[PDB]
């Protein structure tokens, strides 16, 4: 049978993403296609399940639903194992989101604005925990290494971050056959919509690394598209606007990038600046809008806020399919349940072409091997590649990315996916220290000892310190 | 006939070590040998040659000075050309120093501790000038220019600092046939005596960059030599003292080096620390004795004094010799005029080892050319060569730099290198801003503007503002 588990399900509305897009999609909406969701939170793990079954009854798709708290059960045999676990230490927590607020707020009691985690080219919140993401990384390399042993030919679409760090971390230690997914891409569609372009007319590619991706060819009508952006940033950034504080793939920021750079920073990255954007809440509002992005003091704790009270309302959901059995979620909440229209995410899409053979145009984090040929072979990098059913294809990256790109941006972000990897195979914390040591906002070594002293201490950290003892 | 050009003779004490040392080495000591001092400076050339004379007459030798204030007749057919001048503005200036000493108090000024030119792995006094030491690089390239076309076949053997960005331009930008001296390798003759160790029973070697080199070889009987260096930071290095502000080969700061990247820094290369060692002069003192090391705004300023007056006692002293042309430099001066003992420096070694075949092993600033495999073809190393009379011979470099050194410390320092050389073929202050804001110091981009403001409009960068203009 066709086996695809996802660790860590209680991720419900991704989960039901994950479900609605395989139920919804042909070569897959089979009964020999078994979902297989595991989780750690027995409550969360129960909701996913019932609104999952709820839902593809409602796709009447014949894909059977299997629910386990069991990671080994999921993982034996599995054809693909899809990794988007947030551990916790259930004694003090309930997701894993609270201990990355909590050693945050650590972090800025000690002189760290945002948290010792948010660092030059790294400002996306909870990406890194500690700096070597201990618990991820180790949940991680657990998966890989069960896997080599249960389910020898399976893929591990690692979706939990540190996407760049870990699936660095997996390859290089382990050979697990580890892919690392995200959608980031995406924002080039907006620049498209903001200069009137349509998208199917444009001769575009990206690359870089997680988080680090450069829109490195834009043509439009056999002519470089890049002076049309040019005029918009002369003649319409003035009176750019935040819709939200996601926002922000045209912001000034975007741009004082470009201008340096001279390629255009693509989602996520635009919020992975140096620290001339992010000094303070002031400094944000200045470059991102009225919001000030969306890492800082204001919106990321407003925004984890939003996430616990739509995992609450989904649990009662389930609860309330279960007294109501006859409603229907594609009905009464069409965008939870969406129906007709797939998500867009590329994790099915994955699936589908190397299950089914339906070649598809992906960005994924894989290897270098070469096609970046000024860096590493074996480092990760987030690449243009095209799936099948006989592995995975790397386009040509043309024009080659910038001198300064490689320079002041995708080496020292390399650099420190290095440094954290070393932080976390060493158990020294004395690469901890030396890595805060490179911190700007550091004004002491006695400062460094306090801040990781503190974190190291907090109840839910028990683990992590008895690893670095 | 054999010509040895030396640009920026001026260098008096650095000139008659030069000289001293050509007219002590058997083969190069011949009629045929013209030694051409030239300079700018038209007070310190003359005092130079004069100087030179009376020195190689009282040491017997057959080779002829001959002083120019035309660098085209110095490089003209020239078989080596020296180059240790240190550029100034005449109009506010008589020496190089002082054009640093100035802008790094107006670093100072704006909360950068020993000047914006001081940053981690880079704290070298007077080693970059702004950064992407303009004045400097730009009299290298004319050089290697006119050598080009005037000494193809020359030796550009270049001393004036930085020697590692220059060296680095000048190959990348011009292929001319460049090679970077610097002897901070003699620092491991210390570690030998303070271990107890021969040096000759002592199998050892180094590499890295400049100012960045390590001891990644250090063996005593067909063992490694590490756990003797152990036993003496145990026992001995509590009671390290430094005999001067330049005594810091054994310093608390190099073994805290040697603890984190496992193989001890050798020379200026513990100057070169992390900003853990250099964040006030108390921090300074404690990592490096009572002095507080040579890079702080005490020790700095005093040993530029001590330069000064030298300078002046040399020209004095050249006028004594007119005056009284029986005296005996050698007899009166013997420090300064030193007679029968080669300096051993590396500059004469390796004249005489490309035209008489007399081969020795050297450490020289040369393409790294898969010496070090993890880092590109073209970047400039500090490597073990053996010099003859047809090429430069790399050594291999066994054990390989630690894992820690890669990506903690060589590949920053490379990046560092890219990015001042970026600064200074792109003529764009946005990249000395881009350079201040990865700086630890700067707590604002209107700080930066500030700082290279004030910078750029002091009378004696008129031509530096004209050029990033
Ligand atoms: N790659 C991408 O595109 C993006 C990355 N992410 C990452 O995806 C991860 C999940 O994000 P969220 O859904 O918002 O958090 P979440 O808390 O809602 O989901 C995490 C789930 O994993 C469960 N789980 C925890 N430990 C487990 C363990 N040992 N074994 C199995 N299951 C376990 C948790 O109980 C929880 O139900 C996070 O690490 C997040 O950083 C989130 C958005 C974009
Ligand atoms: N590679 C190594 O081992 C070391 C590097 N150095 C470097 O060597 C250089 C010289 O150092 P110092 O002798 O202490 O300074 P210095 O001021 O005594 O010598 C510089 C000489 O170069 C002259 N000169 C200046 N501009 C010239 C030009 N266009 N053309 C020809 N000659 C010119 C100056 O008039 C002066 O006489 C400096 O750049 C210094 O940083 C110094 C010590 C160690």
């Amino acid at each position: 049978h066709m086996k695809i588990s996802i660790i860590g399900a209680g991720s419900v509305r991704f989960a039901l993403q994950l479900v609605g897009d395989i139920a919804q999609t042909e070569e897959l909406s089979r009964e020999d296609t078994h979902i297989y969701m595991m989780d750690v939170h027995e409550r969360r793990l129960n909701a996913s399940y019932i609104l999952a079954r709820k839902y593809v009854e409602e796709l009447n798709s014949p894909v059977k639903i299997v629910k386990t708290s069991s990671l080994d059960e999921a993982i034996d045999g599995a054809d693909f194992i899809i990794n988007t676990a947030y551990p916790y230490d259930p004694r003090y927590h309930d997701s894993g989101s609270q201990r990355w607020d909590e050693v945050t707020k650590v972090g800025e009691k000690h002189g760290y604005y945002r948290g010792i985690d948010s660092q030059e080219l790294n400002m996306v919140s909870t990406y890194t925990y500690v700096l070597s993401s201990y618990p991820d990384m180790k949940l991680a390399l657990e998966i890989a290494e069960k896997m080599k042993k249960m389910a020898p030919k399976a893929y591990l679409m690692q979706t939990a971050n540190p996407v760049f760090e870990i699936t660095q971390a997996v390859r290089r230690w382990t050979g697990a056959n580890i892919v690392g997914f995200c959608h980031g891409v995406a924002g080039v569609y907006e620049v498209f919509e903001k200069l009137d372009l349509d998208p199917e007319e444009v001769d575009w590619q990206v690359a870089g690394v997680n988080h680090g991706i450069w829109l490195n060819r834009f043509r439009y009508r056999g002519e470089d598209a890049y002076p049309l952006l040019d005029e918009w940033i002369e003649k319409k950034l003035p009176e750019w606007e935040p819709k939200n504080p996601w926002d922000t793939q045209m912001s000034p920021a975007a741009m004082d990038m470009y201008k340096f750079y001279g390629m255009l920073p693509i989602g996520d990255t635009v919020r992975n600046g140096s620290w001339k954007y992010h000094y303070n809440l002031e400094t944000k509002k200045k470059w991102f809008g009225k919001f000030g992005g969306i890492d800082n003091e204001v919106e990321r704790p407003k925004f984890h806020e939003q996430l616990r009270r739509a995992r609450e309302r989904l649990i009662k959901l389930a609860e309330e399919v279960q007294q109501n059995p006859g409603m229907k979620l594609t009905e009464e909440h069409p965008e939870i349940f969406p129906k007709g229209k797939l998500s867009g995410e590329q994790h099915i899409p994955f699936i589908n072409a190397i299950a089914n053979n339906k070649r598809v145009r992906l960005f994924l984090n894989v290897e270098n091997q070469g096609t970046l040929k000024d860096f590493p072979d074996d480092v990760v990098m987030e690449l243009p590649v095209w799936v099948d059913c006989c592995g995975i294809h790397r386009e040509k990256v043309e024009p080659d990315l910038t001198h300064r790109i490689k320079i002041f941006y995708l080496w020292p972000r390399i650099l420190r996916m290095e440094w954290n990897l070393e932080a976390y195979i060493s158990r020294d914390r004395k690469v901890l220290e030396e890595i805060l040591i490179r911190d700007p906002r550091t004004k002491s070594y006695e400062q460094i000892v306090q801040v990781l002293d503190e974190i190291f201490n907090l109840p839910f950290n028990e683990e992590l310190r008895r690893y670095y003892k």
